[PDB]
Order: C-alpha cells, then sequence, then structure tokens
C-alpha cells in the first residue's frame, strides 16, 4: 500500500512534468554556455525562430520578430536544433542568374569576361572572397550564367544599394552587345 | 508478489495517464508564468492556435477564433511550441513588390528615388523604423522593386487605409513615367 | 527469481496495454470535463474528426459525418489535439476578393466606397462586427479588393442566401462603373 | 547479481516484444468491443485500410480490398486511429459545381431557382435531408453554383443512375437559358 | 554499489539493443504466424517492400524486386504495417475514363448503354463481379464516364490483352457516333 | 541515499548514451550477419545511402558515392531500414512509353505487334524474362503503349547501348507507318 | 519515504536532462572518433549542416556557412545522421542533358559519337573514370542525351571553366549538324 502509492505515483509525477524541467535545464545550460548575445538576430533551418533576441529567462527566451512582434521560445528547443547567427556575419553575398536568349551563344564568353572584369573593379566588392562568373546551367529556355561575389559591408543598407548598382551595370553590359535576356519562349506548331 | 503486482499496476497507470497530468502541470506553470494576457490574440508558427484568448483553465485554454467560434487548446502545447503575441506589437508593416516591364530599365532609378521620397514624406509612416526601396530581385518576367516600411498605428483599421493610399500613390508615381507594370509575357516562335 | 520474473511480466504488460488504459482515462476525463455537447458538430485543425457528435462512450466517441456515415474516434485523441466547436458559433463570416482589370485604377476608390456603403446598409449584416473593404493585394494579374463582414444568422440556410445577394449586389455595383473584373491576361510577343 | 541480471533480461524482453502483445491486447479489446461487423466495408482518414472485412483474428484482421486482394492489418492500429464505417450509412450524397460563363450573370437567380425546383420534385431525392443550391464561390474564371442533396438509396448502383439523371437534367436546364458553362478563358494582349 | 551498477548496465544494454531482439521476436512470430508464402509477391501502402518473397530468415526477409534485385527487409516491419498480398488475388480490375467533348451531351446516354452492352457480352469479363458504366464526374474540360469491371484471369498476360481489346472496342463505339473525345480546350479572348 | 543516487545516475547515463551503444551493437550484428559485401553498391528507399561500400567499422560504415565523395553512415540505420543491393542484380530492365498521336488509332495493333516482334528477335534481350508490349493507358493527349523487357547484361555500358539501339528501332518502326508521336495538343476556341 | 522520494526525483532529473548529457557524450565520441577535420566542408542529406567546420567543442560544433555566417550544431546530431565529406573528394562530376528537336532523329547517332570523341580527347577530363554519352530518356518534347564524365581538378575554379568549355564545345558540335535544341513545342488544333 505505502509503496503502491509512493513509488508508483512518483513515476507518473516524474514523467509528466518532463518538459518544464527540461526547459529549466536548457535555460541553465544557456546561462553557462550562451551561443548568442542579446542585440543580435538568430536563425534556425529547423524551426521558425527568426528575429532579434530581447531577453533570456530561466524558462523561455523573448525574441523580437521583424514585424515588431514579441516571440516567446522555450529554452529546450536550443538544445536540439541548429542555431544560426547572422548577426555575427562578416560579409554579405550577392548571387544572381543572367539567362541569355539561347541564340546569342557566340557572345557568352565576352559577356562573362566583361562581367568578371566589372566585378573585379567595383569598389564595393571584397576582392579577398569568392568571385565566380561562369556559364554552368544550360536551362530549358535560356543560357544561364551564375554570379557569385561578396560585399565588404554588412548593414543591410548599402548592401542593397551595391546590389542595385551591380544589377544595373550588368544590364548595361548585357545590352551593350546583343543579348536582350530571354523569356519562356516555347513553340506552337499551329494546325 | 504484492510488491511486483503493485509496481506493475502503478507503472501502467502512470504511463497510461501521462497526458492529463502533463496538461495540469502546464496549466499550473501558465498560472505561475503567463506569457499572454486575456484580451490579446496570439499565434504560433508550429500549430494552428490563431485567435483571441478568452479563458485560461487548469486543463484547457479557450480561444475565440476570428470566425467567432470557440477553440479549446490543451495546456501542454504551450510548453513545447513557440508562442507569438501580435497583440503586443508596436508597429504594422507594409511590404510589396512593383515589377516593372523589363524594357523600362532606364527609369528604375528615378522610380525608386520618387517612391522613397514619397514614403519619407507620408504622414502615416513611422520615420524611426526601417525604410527600404531597392531593385533586388531580377525576376524572370519583370524587374522587381521591394518596398519595406512601418506605420505608426496598429489598429487594423487605418493601417489598411494607409496601405491603400500608399498603393494608389505608388500607381500614380509609376504611371507618371512610362512603366505600366508587367505580365507573364513569354514568346511564341510561331510555326 | 520470482520478484524479477513478476517485474518483467508486469513491465511487458504495461508496455503493451498503454493505449487502452489511455483511452479509458481520456473517456473518464471527458465525463468529468466535457468541452462539447451531443447535438453540436466539432472540428480539429490537426486531425479529421469533422462531424456531429452522436454518443460518448467510455472508450470511443461516435460522430456522424456529413455523409451520414458513423465515425468512431478513440477518446485519447481529445487529450492531445485542439478541438474547435463551430456549433457554438455566434456569427457567420463572408469573405471574398474582387480583382479588377488593372486598367481601371481610377475607379478603385469609388468602387470601394460604394461597396462599403452597400454593406453598411444591408439588413442581413451585423453592424457590431468587423467590416473592412480595402485594396491591399497588388496581384500579378488584377487589383484585388478584400471584403470582410459578418452575418447575424448562423443556420447555414439564409447565410448562403445573404452571401448570394451580397455577391449579386457586388457584381451590379462593379459593373455600374467600368470594371468588368479580370482574367489571367498575360502577353505573347509573337515571332 | 542474479536479481539485476534477471531485471536486465526482463527489461530487454519487455522493450523488444511490445508490439506483439500490443497486437494481442488490441485483438482482445476488439473481441470485447467491436465497432464493425464482418460483411461491411470500413475506412480511415489516417491510414489506408480501405476494403471489406473478411476475418477477425487474435493478431491481425483480414480485409478484402476492392481489387479483390487480401489485406492483413495488425490489430494495434484500430486502438489509435479513427475508423469510419460507410457500410452503416443511411444516405448517399450528391455534390457538384456548375460554373457559369461569367457573362450570364443575370441568369444566375433563375438558373438556381430552376435547379432547386427540379431537385425538390425528383423522386430519387430524400426531401428530409439537406438541400442547398446557391452561388457562393465567385471563382477566377467562372461563376460557381454549389449543389448539395441526398438520395434515399445506398446501393452504389441506383445512386449512380440517379446522379447521372440529375446531371443530365442540370445540363438541360442550364442550356434552356443561355449559360453554356465555361472554360479557363484567359486573355492574350498580343504584341 | 554492485546492485545499482548492474542495474545501470542492464538498463543501458536493454535500451541500446531493443531493435535486434525486436527483429528476432518478429521473425519467430512470422514463423508461427505467416501471412504470406514464398512464391508470391506482397505489397504495403505504408512502406516500399514491393517484390516477390525469396527467403524468410530469423532476422531479415529477402525479397526479389521486379528489377531482379535483392531486397532485405527487417522482420520488425511486418508487425507494425499493413501487408497486402496481390499474389492471392481472385480477379484483375479494369478502370478507365472516357471524357467526351462536352458538346455532344445528347449522345452520353446512348454511348453509356452501348459500352455497358459491349462489356456485358465480352467473353473475357467476369459477369459475377461489379460492372458500372455511368457519367458521374462533370469535369472542367470534358464529360467523364467511369468504367469499372473485372476479368476472370489474373496472369498479367492476357489481362493486358483483354484491356487493350476493351479499349479498342471503346474507341470504335465512341467514334461510331460523334464524340471524338476531348482536349484541355480553353478560350483566349484576344486583345 | 547511495542506492537511489547511483540508480538515478545510471538511469541518466543509460538514457543519454543509447545511440552510441546502439551503433556498436548494430556493428557487431553486421559483423555476424552481413547483407552486403565491400565491392558492391547498395540502396535504400527509406534513406539516402546511395553509393559503393568502402569500409565496415565498428561504429560507422564508409560509403563512396557516385560523386567520388566519402559518406559515413552510422551502423544503427541498417537495423531499421530496408537495404537494397543492386550490385547483386541479375538483369537490367528497359521500360518506356510510346504515346501515339491519338488520331492514328487504327495503327495501334500493327505497331504493337511490330514492336513485340522486333523485341523478340533482338540479340541483346533476355527471352526468358518478362516481355510485354500493350496499349493500356489512354492518356489525356496521346495513346500510350507500354514497353517492358530485360537485357542479359548488367555492366551499365552495353545496357545503355542496347537501350539506345532499341529506342532507335522503335522510332524507325513507329515512323514506318504514320504515327509521328504526339505533343500536349490542346484546343483554343478563339473569341 | 526517503528511498522512493529520491528515486522519483532522480527519475525526473534523468528524464529531463537527457539531451545535455547526450550532447556531451556525442562530443566525447567525436573526440575519440572523428569523421572530419577542421579545414574541410561537410554535408548531410538528412539535415542542413552545410558549411566548413571551424571549431569542435564539447557540446556544440561551430560551422562556417558559405554566407560567412556562423552555425552552431549540437554534437548529438552527428551520432544519428549520415555525414558526407565533399572536402575529401577525388574528382568533380559533369552531368548535363542535350534534348534535340524530336525531328532530327537521324542525327542522334552521329551527334552522340561526336560528343563522345570530343570528351575522350579533352585534356581536362579524367580518362580513368566513368564516361557515358547515350540517348536514354525519350522525353515528351525532346530527344534527350545524357552526359556523364569527371574532371581531374577539385578546386571549384577551373572545374567551372572546364564545364563552360565543354558546354560551348557541345553547342558548337550540335550546331555543326542541324539540331538547334528544342523548346516545349506543343500543338494548338485551332478552332
Amino acid at each position: 500500500g505505502l509503496l503502491t502509492f509512493g513509488g508508483i505515483g512518483g513515476l507518473a509525477v516524474g514523467m509528466a512534468g518532463k518538459d518544464i524541467l527540461s526547459n529549466f535545464f536548457s535555460g541553465i545550460m544557456l546561462y553557462f554556455d550562451r551561443p548568442f548575445s542579446i542585440g543580435d538576430w538568430i536563425r534556425s533551418p529547423d524551426r521558425n525562430i527568426e528575429g532579434t533576441v530581447a531577453e533570456i529567462g530561466w524558462r523561455i527566451t523573448k525574441i523580437t520578430t521583424f514585424d515588431n512582434r514579441p516571440l516567446y521560445v522555450p529554452n529546450s528547443l536550443f538544445s536540439s536544433i541548429s542555431v544560426e547567427n547572422p548577426g555575427r556575419m562578416t560579409n554579405r553575398r550577392i548571387t544572381t542568374t543572367i539567362g541569355l536568349r539561347y541564340e546569342d551563344a557566340a557572345k557568352v564568353g565576352v559577356i562573362v569576361e566583361a562581367v568578371r572584369e566589372m566585378l573585379k573593379n567595383h569598389p564595393a566588392i571584397d576582392q579577398r572572397q569568392t568571385l565566380l562568373v561562369y556559364f554552368n546551367q544550360f536551362a530549358d529556355s535560356s543560357l544561364n550564367i551564375m554570379v557569385y561575389c561578396f560585399t565588404k559591408t554588412t548593414v543591410w543598407a548599402e548592401w542593397l544599394a551595391a546590389q542595385q548598382d551591380v544589377y544595373l551595370k550588368i544590364i548595361d553590359i548585357v545590352q551593350s552587345h546583343g543579348a536582350d535576356f530571354a523569356f519562356p519562349s516555347q513553340t506552337l506548331y499551329m494546325d
């Protein structure tokens, strides 16, 4: 009897409150080992925890989303998911595709070399990072050329301006020769 | 025999009714640590619990959906999912895409500067928040320009009016020059 | 040997028969705390239990679907999923989108005001609920206007009649000016 | 040493063989509480167990699919999923959509009333069940009218004949006025 | 110390080695209760175990796929998934859809009766099984007629020949009157 | 106190380190019972373990993918997933679809018989395996004919050459009569 | 009382803190048995851990993504997922599809032989690896030819240059005869 209600109930009690003690243990571990600061935004490819950290409590962490809305995340999630910290980034990346008209195949090399030369001389591009311009796709409606480079600023303000300037220069270079980009461009076979 | 029979019965009973005790423990924890009030609506990216909180019981929480239907949520969910509280937001966000006609590439800069100037002078826009207008997509059928700003009201009533006014002003600015937006716009190669 | 043999047997029994005792405990909890009545239909965003409740047993709950087919739901589901009770609703909602032709942008304001005034004077619309008519989308082929209102009846019979009348009045108002709705409406660029 | 060795062996045995005794306990529960008979077909929205029951054993249940192929289902599934019994249905449902041509908007009311009157006078329709004919969709390429009624037979043979007769009468009624249904019907804007 | 150390070691061993002993227990249960033979092919709607059984071991079962490649399946799967045995089928099913031109609505009845009469007199069709031919779909681009019948052979060789003959006869019957099937068949509305 | 403290510590250790000892037990089982050799490539429909086996360790198995990149797979996966061994295959399969023009329905039989006769006389086709050529699809834009045969070689080099030769012969046979294959081929209905 | 209280508390602690001790055990195992080094990038088909390893701690591993952002991965993941190490690759693979115009079927053999001969004599292609050029797809709008080869460099800089050169040579060879690639190319059946 005494054992029947002492050692049996304590098993249900000790197994039904598992999540709360897990949250508190994860909070303690975060206190001892913190992979992020307060004033930086974090990310996770497994769960949606996008936003800037606001407070770190014993049970839950308050995160301010980009909609200016508070988000409360239990601490136990941080012990089982991959946590990404874009706030500690060193450079911002520019990636795009060109997509010529599938008929201007003789201009691919000169366009690629012109784009590479332009990127090599742009003052806003970090020359110590990766810089690739090549035709490597062979799409079903266009000849695609990849662009891969990095900027030296990470403030989300002049990065966009640099990307816009690069895109405009790319358009100008493309239209300097006869490329004029491409569309879906099927055929019809009328009957 | 008595000890092992009691242990078996207790183990079966405890692991059979884990969910009920979990719900009650979560309700107690909510009573002690409440991340939301009564008269505010909450959200979660993991489960569908959208609606306004009505009552907070020991076992379940009653939430009034936007269809004016009651929704009963077990308390154990709140200890394992991320809870978002839009009712505590400070600003409302306006985001949209323009998408020019891929042929008016010489007007992109002037259109962007005009839209940015108009947004900077709109009385309904919070000037202390993020404000970005840039061409950063380079889509397959249009040249897309992003818009990102915040309003100073959060009442879902004049926020929509301000969004409509901003959209109409954007249309007027776009058609002031020759842009006229864009459509899918493939090609045919008739045969 | 006897003690450990009995413990092994009891542990195996508890492992195998967890679900049945879970169902019975959930049924008991339903008896003590019932979130729904008999003659009302319930819903769940997690599982498919749509239908009207018929009987509530100790193990399973009988639900009559809208195809006039019986559905038997184990009681353990109700302790781990969110349960919605549309049978306790207070109002029925009407939501729709208009989608003008992207060329009649000068009529958007007058159409919106006319629709709002018509909805404000409709005898079947509850004036104490939400009522929003705004242009807030910027779709890829149309200019979309949102409609959001509530009726004062919840009987699925004159709610549909009121919705049909509102839709017909909306069509009449839209065609009073020159809007004539819209289609996908791409472009071709023949060659 | 003997006690702990026996405990280890028993725990391993209980952990490994949970599913078999779970199946047997589920079969015993089915024997005591059977939600279906032998000569009726069952369904489940969670798993694929479609078919007609053939035999109910202690471990597995044999179900004859509609391809005349035997299907063996473990008994433990029936204690954790929702089981639907269409073999106990009282009526068969007819549901369809009309989809007018978006230009015959003045005929919607008369078409709806004609269809409703025809359904009310059809000898094969159960007049005590739900009967709704309304225009409630407002689709992107057609004006859709919903049809919702029940038949008094459940034999899968006269139900199909009644459905075909109803569809033919609907076609005749629709073409009596000028509706002629609708197609995707986009626009082109040639250039 | 010795007792608790032995208990810890045994708990670790039992938790780590659950799957192997589960596989052997499932193999033993298969030996005692076998739902399939060697020279027949099995199927499962839950997992991909398609193929013909070759050997049944204590731990794994070897199955020869239809690509003439060996497949090894652990025995524990058969105790938790539904197993289908097409090798024990009694008949093979023929199902197809016709899809008329949506303009020949006056020929639907005569076409249906002709197809039904043809199927009723075909020597390769089992007359004691289900036989249904009805117009029951009302598709968006065609008027669809369902066909449902069974053959008296199950050898995958003359079943295909009978299906081909039935399809050719259906084509001949359909083209005897003016139906000529149908295509997507949208509309364009030039501008 | 000592006994319960030791039991708690041991239970925590056993619960935390389950995966490592599971991997080692799976490796021991693989050593005792190996379903594959070193120099053959394996496959699994459950997880992505495509590649050729290189080494079999106590904890993990090293597999060389077809990109010439090493892949390390924990041993515990092999005790819970189905493992397919294409390296032990006896024949390679050729499967394809023809898809005539839906207007040449009178040539289906002669085309099928010609293709079957050609396959029956091809020196690279195994005559003791399955060989089926039938019209069994009735697609929405074409009349599809299935092809199913096996080759006597499994070297991935002569198999491709035989497949190419068979495809070219099929094209020649198809164009010998008037078939000319088919395209999507909708209709437009101008307005 | 003391014994059962301590047992319940220890069971709760062990059930709550499983993840942290699992992470530390996985870190220790990584220290003893590591499948990767610091200065190489790893991959996993199960989870998103793409990037280059930076630091290996006791609890978490720091990985630098290709966006120059830090990523923190718990150590327990590496004991349950497949880890791929592209940094230890020996060759880089080139794969592409040609897709002729469905009317130039008489040139397939000569085009295939020309492409194979060109690949056989390219100085940047490893002749000891797989090299396949065959027509094996028979697509719905084109006759597709597969290309499969390997390069002798693995530094991502001249690999792209070699791929671009190969693609340009393929284009030149294809246009040497009359192929001119292909488009979707449906038919219209005007009415």
